[PDB]
């Protein structure tokens, strides 16, 4: 349908990716997804960003995603990145989409992971997480990919 065939997120990455998420329940909130390809299999190993965590400049978000990119594994690279869409469920908006086709000019196997934090947030089970991994199709569909 697309050019990953499935996606394994790593424990560390989903980690770090809810916590920002779920810290910031006011904001949707980003960050950049870090792994590799094995094949058609994308792993996302890590996750960063610029963003603040919580209640609240580019200039700021640049240095701070730089920091963490500094710190990262020379092995690994940008696989795609996150958004939070606390309550209005996990679809790729219309800007989203956009976002991840020039993320998928820059990689191709890059993936858009969106999440809804609310529920996590409020019964603190990952099973109460809404999240789906998507990319963009040549024709233009939104594809929602395997993910474990």
């Amino acid at each position: 349908a697309s050019a990953t065939a499935r996606v394994r997120i790593y424990p560390l990455a989903l980690a770090k990716v809810v916590k920002h998420a779920a810290s910031s329940l006011q904001r949707e909130v980003a960050g950049l997804l870090v792994g590799k390809s094995a094949g058609k299999v994308l792993e996302i190993w890590d996750a960063v960003t610029g963003e603040q965590y919580g209640t609240p400049l580019d200039e700021m978000v640049m240095a701070k995603v730089a920091e963490e990119l500094s710190k990262s594994d020379k092995n690994l690279y940008i696989v795609g990145w996150y958004h939070s869409h606390p309550g209005l469920d996990v679809f790729l908006s219309p800007t989203d989409i956009d976002t991840q086709k020039r993320y998928q000019a820059m990689f191709s196997k890059a993936v858009a992971l969106v999440v809804d934090p609310v529920d996590y947030a409020k019964t603190r089970r990952i099973s109460s997480l809404k999240f789906k991994v998507f990319q963009i199709s040549k024709e233009g569909r939104v594809v929602s990919l395997p993910v474990s």
